[PDB]
DNA sequence: ATTCAATT
């Protein structure tokens, strides 16, 4: 575990050097119809670099790297599995449609994606976000309650204490406003 | 409010 990088990433407003690779964190849980098993005790990290075992490159997208990990865990179709994904960027557009198809072909898996922030290069992919919320698995903005879990789970709070600042609130203001516009415009 | 795959 390295110094509070998760916390640093949120306040990385000025640290925006302009040369950083995207890293995704993943979690896996085992659920049995007869019994439930919590594998939350174990956790792992994922990089935007696709692993060689996945085969040839399918495109240049951080979300695709996450998609490559699902088939590598060889999940049983007869057993239910809950997987979580933590990311700090917009859901994308073409990839957003791919995640919707994945759940449709696998509704037995509980998948939730948390976006720390959403950056739209141009106004047009907003429609994908609406579809993403319906089939793009459950998406929510990172909050203090979830942040403490990610902070304690991804980084050991022992020796590495996280100091709360009014930064998460400032970030929430942008996401709460932008996300509110999409959900608020939810046409009946 | 925010940054940015292959071979021996
Ligand atoms: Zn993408």
């Amino acid at each position: 575990m390295d110094p509070p990088t998760f916390t640093f990433n949120f306040n990385n407003e000025p640290w925006v050097r302009g040369r950083h690779e995207t890293y995704l964190c993943y979690e896996v849980e085992r659920m049995h119809n007869d019994t439930w098993v919590l594998l939350n005790q174990r956790r792992g990290f994922l990089c935007n670099q696709a692993p060689h075992k996945h085969g040839f490159l399918e495109g240049r997208h951080a979300e695709l790297c996450f998609l490559d990990v699902i088939p590598f865990w060889k999940l049983d179709l007869d057993q239910d599995y809950r997987v979580t994904c933590f990311t700090s960027w917009s859901p994308c557009f073409s990839c957003a449609q791919e995640m919707a198809k994945f759940i449709s072909k696998n509704k037995h898996v509980s998948l939730c994606i948390f976006t720390a922030r959403i950056y739209d290069d141009q106004g047009r992919c907003q429609e994908g976000l609406r579809t993403l919320a319906e089939a793009g698995a459950k998406i929510s903005i990172m909050t203090y309650s979830e942040f403490k879990h990610c902070w304690d789970t991804f980084v050991d709070h022992q020796g590495c204490p996280f100091q709360p600042w009014d930064g998460l609130d400032e970030h929430s203001q942008d996401l709460s406003g932008r996300l509110r516009a999409i959900l608020q415009n939810q046409e009946n």
